[PDB]
């Protein structure tokens, strides 16, 4: 991939827009159950997010199974 | 897998301390690669990290395409 990093966050920020439309939630609805703020979850789907509200969104989504595989040892 | 955001967050850290390692690069070395700060390969190695920042650490230890296996491409 030939892309910024800045980039590349915005392509990862649109896969988590698209797993939580595939599950039929709101970005409100994955804030309330996550615990934290709407417009925290509307800047991840931007790209922009600290690591640990990342996985708390993906935990709120079903989808921190995968995690094992990332950069595991 | 019963864990907490943060306890993973940390576990993520470890994971690119052990990838920096095994390639032989030092802090120092990963930041100047990324054109980031030392201290912010340091913190990201402790979890506390912003995605755009660790994906540009993963890209300075040729691991960019693991991102696929922290959020993988989705269909519709």
């Amino acid at each position: 991939k030939h892309v910024t990093a800045a980039a590349l966050a915005e392509e990862i920020g649109d896969r988590l827009k698209q797993a939580r439309l595939n599950r039929d939630l709101t970005q409100s609805e994955v804030a309330e159950i996550a615990g934290i703020a709407r417009k925290t979850v509307l800047n991840a789907e931007k790209g922009k997010v600290q690591l640990d509200i990342m996985i708390a969104i993906l935990m709120a989504l079903d989808l921190t199974e995968q995690i094992d595989l990332f950069i595991p040892k």
